[PDB]
């Protein structure tokens, strides 16, 4: 489909330069595209997902979006060099590049996302999920977004990369030992390890009995306790390829919620 008004070929490359110069920016780019989309209520059809509306207060000030000012600022260096691309397209693409760069699937990109002009269109607070809660909450949040239990488990598989930071979320640590890689090793960490309480972190989180260097959230481990979710956990933990297929589709679907009139990018 149509050729975009910015140089995506150069852009894809420059984004990798930024990530290679700062690997912890990789996982952080995924979170930024995802919480931008998460405000969506599909039943109410509001929230204004995928419009880079987290540029403006209050959505940028929401408790669930703490520390996301870092990837946003990082992408400013590239908004200047490529004025033709919207913030919305750039957050999404920076995230596709981050996932591919880290060993994940290559997602077909689509462009045409209109930016929110000001923070008058933001969604209400409380749309973002709480890691302290479990599957009833999780299933409530992903239902509202428009995902089924399968897509729900796949999307959370992204915790295969990155880590929690006390000063951001109150939680702490990586989910896996390869926190800059992107595969199914989250469903594998979840299934193989013995998740004991971490008594030294005030917000309740888990840790592996084997090394105690890794961590899990109540919202992460609720994927075990729910029978539906555990089916898909076993599935993705054994089938890395299917995880890549399913993550790619869902994250694409996610980052296209509330969007119309997009165009397939060439490669
Ligand atoms: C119920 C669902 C989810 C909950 C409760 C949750 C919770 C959290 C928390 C507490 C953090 C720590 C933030 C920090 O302090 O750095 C985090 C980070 C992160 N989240 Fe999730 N998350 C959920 C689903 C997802 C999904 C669907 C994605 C993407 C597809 C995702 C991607 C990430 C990534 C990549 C990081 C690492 C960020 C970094 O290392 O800087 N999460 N999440
Ligand atoms: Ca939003
Ligand atoms: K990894």
């Amino acid at each position: 489909s149509e050729e975009p008004p910015f140089d995506i070929r150069a852009l894809r490359a420059d984004i990798e330069d930024m990530i290679s110069e700062k690997l912890e920016l990789g996982p952080s780019l995924i979170r930024l595209a995802w919480h931008e989309a998460a405000s969506y209520d599909c039943f109410k059809k509001d929230g204004s997902p995928n419009s880079a509306s987290m540029r403006f207060k209050p959505e940028c000030l929401y408790a669930g979006n703490k520390g996301l000012d870092i990837p946003r600022k990082a992408l400013e260096t590239l908004k200047k060099k490529y004025p033709q691309i919207s913030y919305a397209d750039l957050w999404v693409l920076a995230a596709y590049v981050a996932i591919e760069y880290m060993g994940g699937p290559t997602i077909p990109f689509c462009w045409g996302r209109v930016d929110a002009k000001d923070g008058s269109v933001c969604g209400p607070d409380g749309r973002l999920p709480d890691g302290s809660k479990t599957q009833s909450h999780v299933r409530e949040v992903f239902r509202r977004l428009g995902f089924n239990d399968q897509e729900t488990v796949a999307l959370i598989g992204a915790h295969t990369c990155g880590e929690c930071h006390i000063e951001f979320s109150g939680y702490h640590g990586p989910w896996t030992h390869r926190k800059n890689g992107f595969d199914n090793s989250f469903f594998t960490q979840l299934l193989d390890e013995d998740w004991v309480l971490n008594p030294k972190v005030e917000q309740m989180q888990l840790m592996d009995r084997a090394t105690t260097k890794l961590m899990m959230l109540p919202s992460d481990v609720c994927l075990l306790l729910d029978p539906s979710y555990r089916k898909y956990v076993e599935l993705y933990a054994k089938d890395n390829d299917r995880f890549n297929k399913d993550f790619a589709n869902a994250f694409k679907k996610l980052t296209e919620l509330g969007t119309r009139n997009l165009h397939k990018a060439p490669a």
